């Protein structure tokens, strides 16, 4: 089902090239599938009703090439017992096809492992089941707009080039640009995107069943944006409302309601920077970001990369297309 938009303009096609060149392909996905499911049946072994899901990027509809897999554990400090358990039983058991599985502190405690045979990574977290469903969300606004995906790619790309795309390091999670990409479609003066979540409640809901929760894009009807703005325009647009337009200190990105929020009088956002809501918990995805010099960083960045696109309008300004 996936349509291309029509390029006017060399920038608009460059961003297609970028995301032909960048577009996770099938047989990605197979190999994380397979190591999911060969790691599923390893903890099943640990832990009889548990159940690996593949989350992230693997199946938003925002993945590329290089993106790494993403596994959300369920079971049914339990889940810092369960990990490190897991992190024991992967080094003692699994060595021999996973390569220096690593245990790092977040706030999501997250074991970072090695597939040997895919020669891919894979980060496993336990019980943040938020993610399961952000995940399918997130692919529901990923095909409901054929400009959605490329545009995201483009960014995401953009953004880990000029290395401000790394919550670990204290800059923008990939998350966050993405919800960051999809407020900007949605409050774009012609709408390009809807809130999924005010049309559909029911599909989201909170109360439906993980296993049930993958289904709610399939379910979905298309959205017809009557925005006539190109790859490139759109791009340029984003990077001028996040560079000038956007009030970081006074308002609140929830793609939950479709458009800016003022940030609450709360001791929890009050702090924080850049403030972006998470859709089904009332969380930062934002919230790595706490240092001036990162803050500051970002921002200089974005107006920095706005001014060289639009003087040239070529993505060489921004993004470098030397490898592809």
């Amino acid at each position: 089902e996936i349509t291309l938009p029509e390029a006017k303009d060399k920038l608009s096609q460059q961003i297609l090239e970028l995301f032909e060149t960048c577009q996770q392909q099938a047989s990605d996905l197979k190999k994380k599938e397979l190591c999911r499911a060969q790691l599923q049946r390893e903890i099943q072994l640990l832990f009889p009703q548990s159940r690996l899901f593949l989350v992230g990027s693997s199946l938003n509809g925002f993945g590329a090439r290089s993106s790494a897999g993403d596994l959300c554990l369920v079971v049914k400090t339990e889940a810092r017992h369960i990990l490190t358990l897991v992190h024991k039983h992967f080094c003692t058991r699994l060595s021999g096809y996973i390569e220096r599985p690593q245990l790092i502190r977040a706030k999501v405690p997250i074991v970072k492992f090695r597939d040997k045979v895919s020669c891919v990574e894979f980060a496993l977290n336990v019980n943040n089941t938020v993610g399961i469903r952000n995940t399918f969300l997130l692919r529901t606004y990923a095909y409901l707009e054929n400009r959605v995906r490329p545009l995201v790619l483009v960014i995401k790309k953009w953004a880990s080039h000029h290395d401000i795309n790394d919550a670990s390091r204290g800059t923008l999670s990939s998350y966050s640009l993405v919800l960051m990409v999809l407020h900007y479609l949605q409050t774009l003066p012609e709408p390009i995107l809807p809130s999924l979540q005010k049309i559909y409640p029911e599909s989201f809901s909170t109360s439906v069943q993980l296993h049930l929760v993958h289904h709610a894009p399939c379910n979905v009807p298309p959205y017809l944006s009557k925005n006539e703005s190109s790859l490139g325009d759109l791009l340029l647009g984003f990077l001028k409302y996040y560079a000038t337009e956007f009030d970081w200190n006074t308002q609140m990105i929830s793609v939950r309601e479709a458009k800016a929020i003022p940030r609450p009088d709360d001791m929890e956002w009050r702090n924080k920077y850049i403030c972006v809501e998470e859709p089904f918990d009332g969380t930062n995805t934002a919230r790595a970001v706490h240092e001036k010099q990162k803050f500051d960083m970002i921002k200089d960045q974005f107006l920095k990369s706005w001014q060289r696109l639009k003087n040239k309008r070529d993505l060489n300004s921004v993004l470098p297309l030397r490898a592809a």
